């Protein structure tokens, strides 16, 4: 509805994507975009060993230390680093008011499922040890990421672990079969891709904490979106399922310059300090 949405619609036609790019070229591709996004000054980056997983602290001024957003990118579990989403997690911190552990979980096709969701377990587990209060977490993430949030409360639940106090899905892609189709076959490698933590939309979501998902109304992914909150609901969830009219796939990423952006993470962060006490 913004003027700012049209600039950002025309902008993602002009880096025209005609030739099929290889996997090397959409990596360098995203990392180059990303380098160009100034990170401001007062951010503090921490890189650190989440237990065998690479991870980095994203710190601002106003993070309350004990408050922990573990944040998985996206990038169809093939592209994306703890360098292309710094920008989302140093928005999400400051709204929330907490640290970011953003991870370089492993990526496909180099390490298909369920690589992924081991590291996104692994460092979750390693929050715990080295202190931090599962009722002070949260797990947050971007399409893939989105799916991989809610596949790792899954993987979490089924091994007894204790379950954050909340969860946030940015457009979240949760089926696998329906550009994306060959990234799930990347990701998959043969598995079914009905597989409950590749594609959690058939997955068991009985007993997963408060679950917020933002998704635009002009976006692919939409029905992935509506009918996690049917799946979640149908289970039990505490499910807040805000369809945001005209935004377009991960919208947040253009929070700097979309005005709707920078909104729907002031509510990620109302969502969160609320489910924190
Ligand atoms: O959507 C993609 O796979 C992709 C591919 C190349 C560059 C950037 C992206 C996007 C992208 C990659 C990773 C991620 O976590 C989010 C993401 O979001 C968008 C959103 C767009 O509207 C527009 C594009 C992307
Ligand atoms: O959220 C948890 O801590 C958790 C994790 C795995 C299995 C069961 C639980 C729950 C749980 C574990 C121990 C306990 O003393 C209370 C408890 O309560 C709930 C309530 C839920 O809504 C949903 C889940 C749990």
């Amino acid at each position: 509805a913004s003027e700012a949405l049209t600039m950002i619609v025309n902008l993602l036609r002009s880096q025209r994507p005609l030739q099929e790019p290889t996997v090397e070229q959409m990596r360098a591709g995203l990392e180059a975009m990303a380098q160009m996004s100034p990170l401001p000054a007062d951010v503090e980056l921490t890189t650190v060993d989440a237990g065998g997983v690479p991870g980095a602290w994203v710190r601002v001024p106003e993070s309350d230390p004990d408050r922990v957003v573990l944040y998985l990118h996206g990038g169809g579990y093939v592209i994306g680093s703890i360098r292309t989403h710094r920008d989302l997690a140093q928005r999400i911190a400051r709204a929330a008011r907490c640290r970011v552990l953003l991870i370089d979980y492993r990526l496909a096709p180099e390490h298909p499922h369920p690589a992924a969701v081991e590291d996104s377990t692994r460092a979750y587990r390693w929050l715990l040890e080295t202190g931090s209060d599962p009722k002070r977490m949260a797990i947050a993430g971007d399409s893939a990421g989105g799916g991989l949030t809610v596949a790792t409360l899954v993987a979490l639940r089924d091994a007894g672990v204790p379950l954050p106090a909340a969860a946030v899905c940015l457009s979240p892609w949760v089926d696998l079969e329906g550009p994306l189709l060959r990234m799930a076959s990347m990701y998959l490698a043969g598995q079914d891709p009905r597989t409950p933590l590749a594609a959690p939309l058939y997955a068991d979501l009985r007993g997963l904490p408060p679950l917020l998902i933002q998704v635009g109304t002009a976006e692919t992914l939409l029905d992935d979106s509506v009918r996690l909150a049917e799946r979640a609901r149908a289970a039990g969830v505490q499910v807040t399922l805000e369809p945001w009219e005209d935004m377009i796939h991960v919208w947040q990423a253009f929070a700097a310059m979309l005005p709707e952006g920078q909104q729907a993470i002031e509510r990620i962060g109302e969502f969160l300090r609320q489910h924190w006490q």
